[PDB]
């Protein structure tokens, strides 16, 4: 898979981007599914449109033929869309046309073939019936988990895609639930908040980086996926961020020797919702959502904009696990995750991440 690096840098600068904006609120997406969305939409654009979709999303058209990029992201939607995939994952694309524009079927015809997207149409005249529309095809789509997403629609709405994923795994290494106790998160100075705190014992796959000046917990999901928890030494959260590069990440995942090791790991429910119109516009995608987009593709008889683009990740960090391991003599470092820490999920085969985010506080719904 060669366009991993495409999406690892996509990732950093859409983290950057949104670690930029807010100083302390909960960093959550899924830039698989964001670049997977926008790549699909890539589709029905053309011209400068299209070729300012993909460079934003870290993609150089002279470096990969457009036609390698789709069926590249049409493998991974075959790795995580699969039977019995433990991964145990619910991602999906909803594209809202207003009902009277003339559709192209090309268009419509690939979302569901090569991005296995499903597009709609709807009264984008009565508001409150639209809303409606696109929640509860998402309540449908995460099976009743993420509900009443889109809170508002535009009166000349005409276009909306709206992206959601959610992620319950479960851990190769399962934390006890007899060991999870109430703790202090320390999300600044000043600010202290009490979590349910996992905690075992045991051989993890942690090291302390000097070149991030972080703990780097990496914990396998049950399923071909891995999850890089990196939590920065006192004051060195900046550093931290700005030091992370695909090439970095990958020294870490290629690391396959563990140490014992007593982890505080926080229990979480976390939810990302962004507005991509205005997130990737600071990236650099905005012509799709402005006027003179060139939509023709999608459909060629009147003007056409994206007029509103939505993400809601959700993730479930919690103890379940699988259904024999020994400690060295040695005593293990007790390393906690009780203040603000950065992390992604991988997915292993195609070393492509699904999620990345940053905990500020895990209460923060
Ligand atoms: C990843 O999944 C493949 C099948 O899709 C399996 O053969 C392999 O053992 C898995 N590897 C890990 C490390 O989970």
């Amino acid at each position: 898979n060669k366009i991993t690096p495409n999406l690892a840098e996509f990732a950093f600068s859409l983290y950057r981007q949104l670690a930029h904006q807010s100083n302390s609120t909960n960093i959550f997406f899924s830039p698989v599914s964001i670049a997977t969305a926008f790549a699909m939409l890539s589709l029905g654009t053309k011209a400068d449109t299209h070729d300012e979709i993909l460079e934003g999303l870290n993609f150089n058209l002279t470096e990969i033929p457009e036609a390698q990029i789709h069926e590249g992201f049409q493998e991974l939607l075959r790795t995580l869309n699969q039977p019995d995939s433990q991964l145990q994952l619910t991602t999906g694309n909803g594209l809202f046309l207003s009902e009277g524009l003339k559709l192209v079927d090309k268009f419509l015809e690939d979302v569901k073939k090569l991005y296995h997207s499903e597009a709609f149409t709807v009264n984008f005249g009565d508001t409150e019936e639209a809303k409606k529309q696109i929640n509860d095809y998402v309540e449908k789509g995460t099976q009743g988990k993420i509900v009443d997403l889109v809170k508002e629609l535009d009166r000349d709405t005409v276009f909306a895609l709206v992206n959601y994923i959610f992620f319950k795994g479960k851990w190769e290494r399962p934390f006890e639930v007899k060991d999870t106790e109430e703790e202090d998160f320390h999300v600044d100075q000043v600010t202290t908040v009490k979590v349910p705190m996992m905690k075992r014992l045991g051989m993890f796959n942690i090291q302390h980086c000097k070149k991030l000046s972080s703990w780097v917990l990496l914990m396998k999901y049950l399923g071909n996926a891995t999850a890089i928890f990196f939590l920065p030494d006192e004051g060195k959260l900046q550093h931290l961020e700005n030091e992370l590069t695909h090439d970095i990440i990958t020294k870490f995942l290629e690391n396959e020797d563990r140490r014992s090791a007593s982890l505080h790991l926080p229990k979480l429910s976390i939810t990302g919702t962004y507005d991509l119109k205005s997130v990737l516009g600071q990236l650099g995608i905005t012509k799709v959502f402005s006027n003179g987009a060139d939509l023709s593709g999608v459909t060629e008889e009147a003007p056409l904009k994206l007029s509103k683009a939505v993400h809601k990740a959700v993730l479930t960090i919690d103890k379940k696990g699988c259904e024999l391991e020994a400690i060295p003599r040695s005593i293990p470092p007790e390393v906690k995750f009780n203040k603000p820490f950065v992390f992604l999920m991988i997915e292993q085969n195609t070393k492509s991440p699904l999620f990345m985010g940053k905990v500020v506080n895990p209460t923060q719904k």
